[PDB]
């Protein structure tokens, strides 16, 4: 299987999974919207109304296609969506990560000139840590974000549900960035628990805070925000872009075909997996990867691969 599209499913998996493209007229929501030309890039599935195309309900004048993704590893319901990050794909190159130097897949890949690629594990840990030294950076129109690891310019994550990949818990706390900021730069503390969320002032020689107006039952560390414990917190944390040069020059991620079935060069269009011969004999409609003519599990797959 060939999937060139990943989301995170905040159920039941809670994780990154493959994702299924999903169209669908705009008008009538129907699944019915049938495509002029099929998406070439990640503009194409994200932006409001850039593709147009025929929808087949009976009394719908929709002609604009709406997008959207749905996890893979289970029956979904019709409207259990999930995000898209554009941002991790398959390592069919088998680039190494730039941290770990393992071969690992699916990968994230920064937007910064080397494109630099990271393992899920590693990038879960290169946030984890950030969130917990508090070293974010702040964008003033978007909010919170990280560059790449390797501190490359251009390189800010702009679709910030990348950081889903943080967990449930350490990104609840990601959300609360601006107003546990503010806290701490008073002196105070932030309580970690979800349902909580009390502003605290504990002593300022003490480590260990107790959530106690009206708090909840809760003694956590002050540092890692972690229920309380003895003596230092997790290794990663007192341990505060330091990167091996070598292993950061590995890890970067760096026209027609033949018809099937006629041998007729057919010409690609942008990343687009859908090819239609010219040839009037043949006009077969194929998959530039795949080789077969083209179906739905082609669609949901791999529509395009950018
Ligand atoms: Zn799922
Ligand atoms: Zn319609
Ligand atoms: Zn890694
Ligand atoms: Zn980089
Ligand atoms: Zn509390
Ligand atoms: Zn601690
Ligand atoms: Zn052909
Ligand atoms: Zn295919």
């Amino acid at each position: 299987i060939y999937n060139s599209f990943y989301v995170y499913c905040k159920g039941p998996c809670q994780r990154v999974q493959p994702g299924k493209l999903r169209v669908q007229c705009s008008t009538c929501r129907q699944a019915t919207l049938t495509l002029t030309q099929g998406p070439s890039c990640w503009d194409d599935v994200l932006i409001p109304n850039r593709m147009s195309g025929e929808c087949q309900s009976p009394h719908c004048p929709g002609t604009s296609a709406e997008f959207f993704f749905k996890c893979g590893a289970h029956p979904t319901s019709d409207k259990e969506t999930s995000v898209a990050l554009h941002l991790i794909a398959t390592n069919s190159r088998n680039i190494t990560c730039i941290t770990c130097t393992d071969v690992r897949s699916p990968v994230l890949v920064f937007q910064c000139n080397s494109r630099h690629v990271i393992c899920l594990d590693c990038f879960h840990l290169y946030c984890v840590t950030r969130l917990n030294d508090r070293q974010f950076v702040h964008d003033p129109q978007l909010g919170y974000s990280l560059p790449c690891v390797a501190g490359c310019p251009n390189s800010l994550i702009k679709e910030l549900h990348h950081f889903r990949i943080l967990g449930e818990e350490q990104y609840n706390r990601y959300q609360q960035y601006a107003a546990e900021e503010c806290v701490l730069q008073m002196g105070g503390v932030l309580c970690p628990r979800p349902g909580c969320g009390a502003g605290l002032l504990p002593e300022p020689d003490q480590r260990k805070v107790t959530c106690e107006g009206l708090g909840c039952g809760f003694a956590f560390c002050r540092e890692c925000k972690e229920a309380y414990h003895e003596g230092e917190c997790s290794a990663v944390f007192e341990a505060s872009y330091r990167v091996d040069e070598r292993a950061a020059e590995q890890a970067r991620w760096e026209t027609t075909k033949p018809c099937p079935r006629c041998h007729v060069p057919v010409e690609k269009n942008g990343g687009c997996m859908h090819m239609k011969c010219p040839q009037p004999q043949c006009r077969l409609e194929w998959c530039w990867n795949c080789g077969c003519e083209w179906n739905r599990v082609c669609m949901g797959d791999h529509w395009f691969d950018v």
